[PDB]
């Protein structure tokens, strides 16, 4: 009853972030051990609760072994403070950490699902890195035991053979009987393609040489029949306790360089962010009707822009094409049925360091920025979730940091309200 779905709102109407970022203390558990990094969380909230993963990587955020997947299914609660507040649960831990590529979570009614996807095991029951052996799905709900689903090859489809499966940290939805998630990975191609290469003004040299660039961007290694693309996964039969998962590929004239990405539920329709892998560091961000590719519609807006985490050169005006890596992850969360206004973070590199912003976009290309987390060393990803909170709309955001420059990293929440004016 504390939180509900947002509603959007019904002389220039504007909305604008609230003055504060408030904390959201203990989502979800962090130990202390300074050889222990904390990331890539995943976070979903429902009709009340919510639902929070986190990755306990071993040294190295980023390629170090995942020691531990922390699951909190919670709920979202006033505890006479000046913003929303968090009461985990359960905390629970993902079975047999080493073989999950990755995980992510969606937030139900009073219940939430963990979809992880697996490679394969060798007989000595170490994981074979890279590589695919369908998912694991897993049901929480408070006073029941986990259901866990495990999801090979006689229950799943994809439109294209898959040597490696990432499920997209952002999350993923529930609809009626059904979930809704993204994945990315390699996938094998047999047939020629032009890659998706929207850029500014851009010196070229004979004037095919940037979409050959377009074309590599999206292989494996510069090979032609491995390429990095993305796909909606439908997970299909779930009263019946044996779920079916359904894979539909983006085509690379339709997508950057596959990456980590969202689900999103936008009143009757559906929205999905992609997070910048690749040269292309605009937003991208798609809204569709029935969840299927060519229903698929992507915001023109370029805000956010990734500027952290990034080997490319190329510019914010005009992004010109390159073969470059980018891993950060900033999502959006629609505040109108077109997703024309939105919240988002943004960050600057400072040089170790980052600078940041809460924002809301407005449909007319306004925006309303607030400087947040100046007492944080760096900030280096963000996911955001909105509700209907004491009468108006209210988000939290789940940030990746460092407090300190020689802390390791960790992940924090806090809050903050959507402000809705009139000029
Ligand atoms: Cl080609
Ligand atoms: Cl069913
Ligand atoms: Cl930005």
């Amino acid at each position: 009853t504390t939180i509900k779905p947002i509603e959007y709102p019904k002389d220039h109407f504007t909305m604008e972030p609230g003055a504060n970022f408030y904390t959201v203390p203990n989502l979800g558990p962090a130990s202390s051990n300074s050889d222990e990094c904390y990331t890539n969380p995943s976070f979903s909230i429902g009709s009340s609760i919510y639902m929070f993963s986190q990755e306990i990587r071993k040294t190295d955020c980023t390629a170090g072994e995942i020691l531990s997947i922390q699951i909190v299914l919670g709920r979202i609660v006033d505890k006479g403070q000046q913003g929303p507040q968090a009461s985990p649960l359960l905390v629970w831990a993902v079975p047999n950490p080493k073989i999950i590529n990755s995980c992510a979570v969606a937030a139900g009614d009073e219940m939430g699902w963990v979809l992880c996807s697996v490679t394969l095991t060798a007989a000595s029951g170490e994981p074979i890195p890279h590589m695919f052996d369908g998912f694991w799905l897993y049901k929480l709900e408070p006073d029941t035991e986990v259901v866990s689903y495990r999801i090979t090859g006689y229950a799943y489809l994809l439109d294209k053979q898959y040597d490696s499966v990432f499920i997209g940290k952002g999350g993923g939805i529930q609809k009626g009987n059904d979930l809704y998630f993204q994945m990315y990975g390699l996938s094998r191609n047999r047939q020629s393609f032009k890659a998706l290469c929207e850029h500014g003004s851009c010196l070229g040299t004979g004037g095919g040489g940037y979409q050959v660039l377009c074309d590599r961007a999206v292989m494996s290694f510069g090979s032609e029949e491995s390429l990095i693309t993305n796909a909606y996964l439908k997970v299909n039969d779930l009263a019946s306790g044996k779920p079916v998962i359904i894979g539909q590929t983006f085509p690379p004239s339709d997508s950057y360089k596959g990456s980590n990405g969202r689900m999103y539920t936008i009143g009757d329709k559906y929205g999905l962010y992609l997070a910048p892998s690749s040269w292309n560091r605009y937003l991208r961000f798609g809204i569709t009707p029935d969840i299927s590719v060519r229903s698929t519609t992507w915001l023109k807006s370029q805000d956010p822009i990734m500027k952290i985490l990034s080997t490319c050169t190329n510019t914010d005006r005009d992004m010109c094409p390159e073969i470059c890596n980018t891993r950060g992850y900033q999502d959006i969360f629609p505040l109108s049925e077109d997703s024309e206004y939105y919240t988002y973070i943004g960050i600057t590199p400072n040089n170790g360091g980052t600078k940041n912003f809460v924002a809301v976009r407005d449909s007319d290309g306004h925006i309303a920025s607030i400087d947040i987390l100046q007492n944080y060393y760096s900030i280096t990803s963000a996911t955001i979730s909105c509700f209907m909170y004491k009468d108006e709309i209210w988000c939290i955001a789940i940030t990746e940091g460092k407090k300190q420059k020689d802390n390791p990293q960790r992940i924090y929440a806090h809050s903050y309200k959507i402000r809705q004016m009139c000029y």
